[PDB]
């Protein structure tokens, strides 16, 4: 019984252009990046991540690091 799977590897957050997993706010129309910061919780899975942002009254959206010269990009994984 080789123990090679028993030791799971570090979870891999939002894989994509944004590569990061956080919790931000949105405006009335839905387009905005109000109050953006790292999400404090124990991430276990997709739904678990959604519960992380809902915990403080926010939604799950993976934002990409700001780049002087372009607009801010952010979207939800699998429409979570």
């Amino acid at each position: 019984s080789p123990a090679a799977m028993e030791r799971q590897v570090p979870y891999t957050p939002c894989s994509g252009l944004y590569g990061t997993a956080q919790c931000c706010a949105t405006d009335v129309l839905g387009v905005a990046d109000l109050d953006c910061a790292n999400p404090p919780a124990t991430l276990a899975n997709a739904t678990h991540f959604e519960s992380t942002c809902a915990a403080i009254g926010q939604r799950a959206r993976c934002c990409v690091l700001p780049i002087l010269g372009q607009d801010i990009l952010c979207q939800t994984p699998a429409g979570l």
